[PDB]
């Protein structure tokens, strides 16, 4: 399996999410880039892993789980099997990691995404080792009952550019905003 990656969508006021859907309306290339990043594999006949939490599942219309052209691991302590659609439920970020390493996951998967919510966030941030954030800065404040946290400053550098991604403001609906990408090694 390759590297291990967060990616989030992020207001001003840090929000993430508000009763169950996203703080803004629906930024049409902002998703676009969360699709591509997050199913475009680096070596071919793998798939990416993207994990999630249960909100985050949920949160997904029914109609588009599970993500297409990726494998879907849900974060539960409740459940107990996979919710119609997924394939796997782990416990926590790490046994979900943990598990890439069995054969069934092992060739068969390359990126790992993280892709929410809150709580899988703060885990994997701090989870030792490489880490890349994708942070999609969106540039105006919105009403969010979930946050992401705050990112560590002295772990995680800013990268000025990313191969493929662009550094200058976007801007759909009326609202702007801008790809980053952090990195920490450990
Ligand atoms: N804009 C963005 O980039 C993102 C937006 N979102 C938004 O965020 C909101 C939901 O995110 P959030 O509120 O954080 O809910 P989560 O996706 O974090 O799932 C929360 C639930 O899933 C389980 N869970 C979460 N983390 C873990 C863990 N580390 N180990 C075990 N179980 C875990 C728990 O249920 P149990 O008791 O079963 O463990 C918890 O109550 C939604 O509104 C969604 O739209 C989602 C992702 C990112
Ligand atoms: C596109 C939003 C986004 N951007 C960035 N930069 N990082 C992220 N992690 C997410 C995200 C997300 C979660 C998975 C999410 C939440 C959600 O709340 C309604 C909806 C979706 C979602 C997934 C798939 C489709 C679709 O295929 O049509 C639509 C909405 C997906
Ligand atoms: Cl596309």
């Amino acid at each position: 399996v390759g590297s291990l990656n967060c990616i989030v969508a992020v207001s001003q006021n840090m929000g993430i999410g508000k009763n169950g859907d996203l703080p803004w309306p629906p930024l049409r290339n902002e998703f676009r880039y969360f699709q591509r990043m997050t199913t475009t594999s680096s070596v071919e006949g793998k798939q990416n892993l993207v994990i999630m939490g249960k909100k985050t599942w949920f949160s997904i219309p029914e109609k588009n789980r599970p993500l297409k052209g990726r494998i879907n691991l849900v974060l539960s302590r409740e459940l107990k099997e996979p919710p119609q659609g997924a394939h796997f439920l782990s416990r926590s970020l790490d046994d979900a990691l943990k598990l890439t390493e069995q054969p069934e996951l092992a060739n068969k998967v390359d990126m790992v995404w993280i892709v929410g919510g809150s709580s899988v966030y703060k885990e994997a941030m701090n989870h030792p080792g490489h880490l890349k954030l994708f942070v999609t800065r969106i540039m105006q404040d919105f009403e969010s009952d979930t946050f992401f946290p705050e990112i560590d400053l002295e772990k995680y550098k800013l990268l000025p550019e990313y191969p493929g991604v662009l550094s200058d403001v976007q801007e759909e609906k009326g609202i702007k905003y801008k790809f980053e990408v952090y990195e920490k090694n450990d």
